[PDB]
C-alpha cells in the first residue's frame, strides 16, 4: 500500500539538513518543548539558505508540537485567541503558555524576512488552521460523521499545509503580484499539493490516529461512508492521491503566461510545491511517527 | 539512551541534495541482484552515503551507496546468522569474493553477494586505475581477514581485551575501504610519499576508531540481542569487570579522546607542494564529512533503533 505513494517528479535535501535538525532539537528545549522535524523542513525547502531554513525547521516542528501537545473546546478557543494576538503582534507576557512563546519568537524571526503583506497571508492560513482544528475538536466530542466531501474540504486547513506554502515564497526569495497570486489556476495547483500530502499522511497515519480513537483520517472516513473493508478503504485513498497527482501534473501547463519575470516566479513557486508533495512523502515513509 | 549530547564534533558533515533518490536507486540494485529477503523502504543505506560522500557525482555516490549497503547485507548474515559461526563456510564465501576482486567473473550458482560484489568492482574499475582497485582490494582482505578473526572468537566463545580488540576493529568495520571511495568522490590523486606519510595514517586511524566507537555506542544493544562481543562497551565491560553504564561512559570517555587526537593532528600535516597539500586538505575534509555521516546517520536510522 505505502508502494503506491509514488510522483512523476523527485524532490531534494538541503546539505545543511543535519544542523537544522540539530537546531531544532536545540530550539524546541530552550522554549521548553526521534523526531527529525528539520530532515522534512530540509526537504521542503531544500534550495533555502541556512537562515530561512531554520526559521521553517522551527515553524514545522511547533506544528508537530501543538498537534502533540492538544491530546475541550472551550480551553481550545482560549489558547487560539492569543496565539493569533501574538501572530498580528502582541508580547507574550507572563503566565503564556510555552507554545505561546515559542510562535512570538517564529513571527519576530520573521518579520526580519518578510513584508506586512506576507505576515497577513501567514496569519490568515494559520487562523484557517485554528478554526478548523476547533470543528475537528467539536466532530470529536460530538462524535459527528462527516462524510468524505467535508473531511476533504476540511482537511485542506487542519493540516496547516498553506501556512508552510507561504514560507516557499521567503524560501525562493520571490515575490508574486496579487493577480498572479491569486490566479485560478494557482489556486488549483496550490489545492491539488495540499490534497496530495493531506492524502498521503492519512494513508501513513491511520494505524496512529485508529490507536488513539481519531476518525478524521481519509481513509477512516471512506470505511464509514462506503461501508467497506480496511483495505478496500485503503485502495480508495490511493485512488484519490493518484488521482490528485495526475490533476496538479495536467494544470502545472494551465499557467498563463503573464511576463518572464511574473512567470519565473512562478515557475519556482510551482517547484516548491513539488519540493513539498517529495519531502511529505519521502520523510513520512521513515519517520518514527508513522512506524 | 539519548548519547547526541556526548557524541560531539567540532566540525559539521553535508548530506547530497540526491540523498533520497540515491537511496531509491541503492533498493532496486538490491532488489535486481536479490539482495532484500523479508521493510526494505527504511533500511536508508543511501542516506548515509550521501552525507559520507555529500559533493559526489551522482554516477560515484551511486556505487557508494551500493557498496555501503553491500557491506550491511554482508554484515548482517555474519553478524546474525550462522556463516558468522562457521570459519569453513567463511573461507569458501571470502575465495569466491577475493576471486571477484582480482577480476574473476562470477560462476551460474555464486551467492546473490558475489555477483553484486563482481558488478560493484565493474563499476569501479570504470572510475578507479589499477592502482586503486589494488589498494581497496587489500583493504576489503583486511575486512574479511578480521571477520574470520572475530567468527573464531564467536567459536570459542572469547572476548579479547580492550588493546587487541581495537586493533581489529579498525579492520572489521572496512572503514578504510570506504576512505578509499573519498578519492574517487573528490577526485583527487596523492601520490605514496603522502599516501603513506605518518600523520595522514594516524588521521585515517582517528578517524576510523571515531566512527567504530561511536557505531559501537549506539549499537552494543543489538549486538548484545545477538550474543555479539566485537564492541567496545562490552570489551571494556568484560575487562574491567564493571556496569554497563560505567562501560557507555569509558567507550564515550574513548570517544572523545580520540576526537580531540584527530582535531589536534589535523595541524600536523608536512607541506610537500601546492597540489598535493591541497589534496590532502580535501582528503581530510572527507574524513570529517565521513565522522559526522556515521555519527549524524545513526542516531535516526531505524537499524539501531530499539
Ligand atoms: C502537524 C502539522 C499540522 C503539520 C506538520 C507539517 C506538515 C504540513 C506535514 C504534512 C503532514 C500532514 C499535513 C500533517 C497534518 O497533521 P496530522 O495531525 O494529520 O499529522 P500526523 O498524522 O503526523 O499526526
Ligand atoms: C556494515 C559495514 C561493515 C559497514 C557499513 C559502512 C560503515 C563503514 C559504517 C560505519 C559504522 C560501522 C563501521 C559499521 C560496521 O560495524 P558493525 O558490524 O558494528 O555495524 P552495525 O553496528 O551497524 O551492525
Ligand atoms: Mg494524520
Ligand atoms: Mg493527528
Ligand atoms: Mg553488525
Ligand atoms: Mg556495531
Amino acid at each position: 500500500y505505502r508502494a503506491r505513494l509514488v510522483y512523476p517528479f523527485s524532490g531534494a535535501i538541503s546539505p545543511h539538513a543535519d544542523i537544522v535538525d540539530q537546531a531544532t532539537l536545540a530550539w524546541a528545549a530552550m522554549f521548553g518543548l526521534r523526531l527529525q522535524y528539520g530532515l522534512l523542513a530540509a526537504r521542503a525547502y531544500p534550495r533555502a539558505d541556512r537562515e530561512m531554513l531554520q526559521i521553517a525547521a522551527d515553524w514545522i516542528a511547533w506544528l508537530f508540537f501543538m498537534d502533540d501537545q492538544c491530546d475541550d473546546l472551550q480551553r481550545m478557543i482560549a489558547l487560539h485567541e492569543r496565539f493569533l494576538a501574538i501572530l498580528d503582534g502582541a508580547t507574550p507576557e507572563a503566565h503564556d503558555c510555552a507554545l505561546t512563546y515559542a510562535l512570538a519568537d517564529l513571527r519576530r524571526r520573521l518579520a526580519l524576512r518578510a513584508p506586512d503583506n506576507w505576515l497577513r497571508r501567514f496569519s490568515e492560513h494559520v487562523r484557517l488552521y485554528f478554526t478548523a482544528n476547533r470543528w475537528e475538536t467539536v466532530n470529536r466530542q460530538r462524535g459527528a460523521t462527516p462524510n468524505v466531501a467535508t473531511y476533504c474540504a476540511a482537511r485542506l486547513f487542519s493540516g496547516a499545509v498553506y501556512a508552510c506554502f507561504d514560507l516557499i515564497e521567503l524560501a525562493e526569495q520571490i515575490e508574486l503580484p496579487f493577480y498572479a497570486r491569486h490566479h485560478s489556476i494557482v489556486q488549483q495547483l496550490e489545492q491539488a499539493a495540499n490534497n496530495i500530502i493531506c492524502w498521503c499522511n492519512d494513508v501513513l497515519s491511520y494505524p496512529k490516529e485508529m490507536q488513539h480513537g481519531d476518525r478524521h483520517n481519509l481513509v477512516l472516513v471512506i470505511q464509514g461512508e462506503h461501508q467497506c473493508s480496511l483495505p478496500e478503504a485503503i485502495d480508495r485513498a490511493l485512488d484519490l492521491h493518484a488521482r490528485e497527482v495526475a490533476t496538479f501534473v495536467r494544470k502545472r501547463t494551465c499557467v498563463p503566461y503573464f511576463d518572464a519575470a511574473v512567470n519565473t516566479a512562478l515557475e519556482k513557486y510551482v517547484t516548491g510545491l513539488q519540493f513539498w508533495i517529495c519531502a511529505n512523502r519521502d520523510w513520512s515513509l521513515t519517520a518514527t511517527r508513522y512506524a
